[PDB]
């Protein structure tokens, strides 16, 4: 199988559940306070970790605090490895939910701006044939790897904000969801017409496949030799957060086990789906069994 | 020789979040800076009356077994401040964020400080104190109980003044609101709110036996059976009001611990509260002691 790392991003989540969602100048009780390991790194290296059964390398940057701890822990039970611990508070996400389950979500990077490429081991993520990135690390990290790797790039544009144009020659899979493809065409081509025509334009800047995430509507998946629309399965969805990284995830194990683009397109939309139907996310992550049993069914 | 100050309350780490705008429903937004201080009302009245007095403080608090406790922990020891007490909750937090204007909202998580009931009081060692300090950061029915059995000189922040119940009232030496505060507890308590005189006043009558009312600018009023007293404050060039009170209340103890009386105690933490609002933060504002008597010497 090709070894996969990921490098990105670490978080602790502090979901704080409230009432309501808090008014300027108002303070409020918060009805429960609960933390979870999360970030899109490492909810992708999660992913690979649990779908894949191999573990996964995963370069990022944590803090020497408790949920650093927390993390490492996690990292350790799902054979996680490549974690840097720096002096810095551990990233956050402070995540306020309301009684309805709307949120909100201040991020601290953290740890995870200090992940720069001067601690990148070049060598080390050298022994990988597949790279995923998204962009909750200092871009400059980012387009290094991609420029970099000797291998699959694949990058998730995640959020879509900070990105410069010179990554985008260095991808083989750009995996943008709606909202990002959106933002990403009116920044760089000036104009968003349709999602086909984005996707159709990354390609002339030298991205090898776009892989546009449409939730309910599926996947579309685009390069030189087909726009193929890939819909998706009939869950009753709960909660769509991670469903991305979950694609990610095990769009990538899937090649990472010979399967072709197309194969693997089918494979993480079906983890992906089955993500949408948990509450949260790392905790959404199904496991290889599950995924089958779904694709089997 | 000097009296001995216990605090039962609170200890809360504030994490400030300063953002360019206050996060939308459904908006992700990138925290342009985060920043951790400790806080709570009873610890910074506590630190107030480690640093002001010099000789610690006993203040018996809940705090959690996390990095922040032991942080938490850290600034306890090093100011001779013993007595806190941990438990398998988070140790209580604040999540405040703070717009480009200033302008802030919170989000509260009691944690450990709502584990701090009547049953962890070591009375016993409580007893060995001759005043206490109080204040409503932590279950009532323990600020309450604490009123109730101390032997000694009781002082009452009211602080949030929401969840007090009446009977605490008659057990204090000391109520010590501010002008939010007495007009929420009067409205509550007495049907309206006519003034601040007029409350004081209304507060004796239930049995407490001085009442302290601080009025920011306007300094503070001191009112009990023999004397309605108005002590003007310093004029500085205020900062930051965060913690004032609390810093008022600690450096009024330590004075009344070392043997003055009410009026020269008010004048004393009147000092010390006064250069706290000369001070960027809460902890951080508290002067030392040699601060305080360098200003009153000055004047």
């Amino acid at each position: 199988f090709l070894v996969i790392s990921v490098v990105g991003s670490s978080n602790i989540d502090i979901v704080l559940k409230v009432d309501h969602f808090t008014k300027p100048g108002e303070t409020q009780k918060a009805i429960e306070m609960n933390v979870f390991p999360g970030g899109k790194g490492a909810n992708q290296a999660v992913t690979v970790a649990k779908i894949g059964e191999k573990g996964c390398r995963f370069v990022t940057c944590i803090g020497n605090d408790d949920y650093s701890d927390l993390l490492i822990e996690n990292y350790e039970k799902l054979g996680i490895t490549g974690y840097i611990r720096v002096s810095l508070p551990t990233g956050r996400a402070f995540i306020e939910v309301d009684k309805t389950g709307q949120n909100r979500i201040i991020i601290f990077p953290g740890a995870n701006a200090e992940l720069k490429k001067e601690l990148i081991d070049w060598n080390t993520l050298s022994e990988s044939d597949i790279l995923l990135l998204q962009n909750e690390i200092p871009f400059e990290t980012t387009l290094e790897c991609a420029k970099r790797f000797n291998g699959i790039v694949i990058f998730d544009p995640a959020p879509a904000q900070g990105i410069n144009e010179e990554i985008f020659q260095y991808l083989d899979y750009l995996t943008p969801n709606e909202k990002e493809i959106e933002a990403l065409s009116k920044d760089f081509f000036g104009e968003f017409l349709t999602v086909e025509k984005a996707a159709e334009k990354f390609l002339e800047l030298g991205v090898k496949n776009v892989i546009v995430k449409l939730g309910d509507k599926g996947v579309l998946l685009v390069n030189k030799n087909e726009k193929k629309h890939f819909p998706t399965f009939k869950v009753k969805a709960v909660d769509t957060t991670a469903a991305g990284d979950v694609f990610n995830g095990a769009f990538a194990v899937a090649l990472s086990e010979g399967k072709n683009p197309e194969e693997a397109v089918i494979f993480g939309t079906a983890a992906a789906a089955i993500s949408v139907t948990r509450l949260g996310a790392q905790s959404s992550i199904p496991a290889r069994e599950e995924v089958e049993a779904f694709l089997k069914n």
